[PDB]
């Protein structure tokens, strides 16, 4: 089931997993440029939504506010999470957000095109990421308002 | 995550529920065109699939071997499941195999336009259809390859 509380196209929130409190960032300079961080609001955490039209209905990209960039989660090369320029140029860079079974408030952050979803954890390296497999809490997220 | 067995595009197959044992059959006479059926094997009960590719990677189409159409599942009219000619060229007619979470052998038919799956059941009416909500048995089918 889609997540029923997505974000209206063009506002800002940021992305908060449920279970560990990191936020997502998504910058153009020093690797890792998608990554998870614990403190204080800084502006590349801050994203909007393009809606999915046609094929993509139900599909969203992930725009980074200070850079423009799109997120992508993919598994053919590393880094497996990251951004490029454009609007969601490449079917990687598509999601669905799919509610929790168990939890209404919270959601996977899934890509089709990859089969995966995102990850917080405070466990072991990497402690961000993407996943193909089963379903874990360290896989819930948020949208934060702004 | 996707189904790690589904037919090679061209391979025919019946789509048969897990508990009720139904297949689906896709027909272009006497309404429901598509629904499921306890008997003997009909020609309408066989299908193949159509491989999407871009931004219909890892769905894919569901054709009826001896009529040419395709399956549809969507909530904006009425029939809600049913058929059309050509090879998928409407979005509701793209479909995803996701494989049950707790049954690595079964899976749900379900589509990413109308975010529904398809069901097969004995009990309340209309006893076939397509569904948005919770994981429930009836939801779950199998590749009969023939
Ligand atoms: O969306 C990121 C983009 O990055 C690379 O350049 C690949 O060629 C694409 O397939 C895609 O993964
Ligand atoms: O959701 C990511 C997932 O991947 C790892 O392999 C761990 O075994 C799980 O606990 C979980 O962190
Ligand atoms: O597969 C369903 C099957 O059932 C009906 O009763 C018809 O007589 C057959 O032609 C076929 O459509
Ligand atoms: O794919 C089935 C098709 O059927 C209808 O006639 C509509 O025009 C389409 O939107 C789609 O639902
Ligand atoms: O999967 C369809 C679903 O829909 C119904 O409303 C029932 O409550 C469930 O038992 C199940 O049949």
């Amino acid at each position: 089931v889609n997540f029923p509380n997505i974000p209206a196209e063009g506002v800002q929130f940021r992305l908060r997993a449920r279970d560990t409190g990191y936020v997502i960032y998504s910058r153009t300079e020093n690797p890792p440029l998608v990554w998870q961080y614990n403190g204080p609001p800084y502006d590349d955490q801050l994203f909007t939504l393009i809606y999915g039209t046609g094929p993509r209905k139900n599909l969203y990209a992930i725009k980074s506010v200070p850079n423009g960039r799109v997120l992508f989660s993919r598994t053919s090369a590393s880094p497996y999470v990251g951004n490029i320029a454009g609007d969601g140029t490449y079917n990687d860079n598509w999601f669905q957000f799919i509610q929790d079974d168990n939890d209404p408030n919270s959601f996977r952050i899934y890509n089709l095109a990859s089969d995966t979803v995102l990850y917080s954890r405070t466990t072991a390296d990497p402690k961000f990421g993407n996943f193909t497999g089963a379903k874990y809490d360290d896989q819930l997220w948020h949208f934060e308002l702004v």
